[PDB]
């Protein structure tokens, strides 16, 4: 539709990004748009700005939903939305910049201890409880969508897959997410709710432990099957974890969705009490940065 397009233009302001932000520097290009860093002319605030041509973006309703969800669910543990500009046929989204980069670089290049893992999990749980209490299910939790402050702050990003639920319709059935991180009830097209994010967080904890989610050597289809039939995935070396960490994992990765913990009740688990200060993540950030210098 060109109706859905006009609906999108409708919620964005027509103005020049350069009027407020200067010093544009490209730090990457994704399937969606092009991503820059920049600076607030007046306050000196560092920002991340995505540049996106609508004429070539399929499924514009998703872009609309992503912008709308960001605007109305602002929170300490979510990369927060500053502004978006409409310039002719291109959309410019402006977000906080988190200089500590992505948790994926930390999980693939460093060894995290239990205190550091606990701190990250607590910060993610805080955003999930916030979202779940506002009827937003993220549906795409993974280290790739966790951004880090230079001070160790932990922030959830990418809401392009999120679903808003209501008492009229409180569950979903569609296979939405990234295969390795999808809860089994999602893989097998059952009615699911907010706790699919809890499962996905459990898989992110396995990233922090082992460097990868389960089945990453396999293809996504094969992984989907492996999740469907195996259920609670297996750790390469469970003996290396504390009793309380193992207990935390089991409760994130519980098959029974009613037994599986919610964000609120996992925020009380004893595993989180051994968390280190978030400042402890900065050496990890430095390591990840060094390890990924070449590429
Ligand atoms: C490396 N520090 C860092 N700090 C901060 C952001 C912030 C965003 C961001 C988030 C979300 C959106 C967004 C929000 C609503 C609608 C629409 C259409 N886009 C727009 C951007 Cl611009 C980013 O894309 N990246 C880069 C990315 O690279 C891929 C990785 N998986 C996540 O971070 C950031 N990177």
């Amino acid at each position: 539709d060109e109706e859905i397009l006009e609906k999108l233009r409708s919620i964005v302001s027509v103005g020049d990004p350069k009027k407020k932000y200067t010093r544009f520097e490209k730090i990457g290009q994704g399937a969606s748009g092009t991503v820059y860093t920049a600076m607030d002319v007046a306050t000196g605030q560092e920002v991340a700005i995505k540049q996106m041509n609508l004429q070539q973006q399929p499924k514009k309703e998703l872009i609309i939903n992503e912008i709308l969800v960001m605007r109305e669910n602002k929170n300490p543990n979510i990369v927060n939305y500053l502004d978006s500009y409409l310039v002719g046929d291109e959309l410019w989204v402006v977000m906080e910049y988190l200089a500590g980069g992505s948790l994926t670089d930390v999980v693939t290049e460093t060894c995290m201890d239990e205190g550091q893992i606990a701190a990250v999990c607590r910060e993610c749980l805080q955003a999930l409880e916030f979202l779940h209490s506002n009827q937003v299910i993220h549906r795409n939790i993974k280290s790739d969508n966790i951004l880090l402050g230079m001070d160790g702050s932990v922030k959830l990003t990418d809401f392009g897959f999120c679903a808003q639920i209501t008492p009229e319709q409180s569950k979903r059935s569609e296979m939405v997410g990234t295969p390795y991180w999808m809860a089994p009830e999602v893989v097998t097209r059952k009615a699911y709710g907010p706790k699919v994010d809890i499962w996905s967080l459990g898989i992110m904890a396995i990233e922090m432990i082992e460097g990868e989610p389960p089945y990453l050597n396999e293809n996504p289809l094969r992984a989907l099957y492996l999740i469907a039939t195996n259920g609670t995935p297996e750790l390469q070396n469970p003996e290396k974890l504390s009793a309380i960490f193992r207990d935390f994992l089991n409760r994130c990765l519980e098959m029974d969705v009613e037994k599986r913990g919610s964000a609120k009740e996992l925020l009380q688990h004893q595993f989180l009490k051994i968390a280190k200060p978030l400042s402890s993540l900065t050496p990890l950030i430095a390591a990840a940065k060094e390890a990924t210098k070449n590429n």
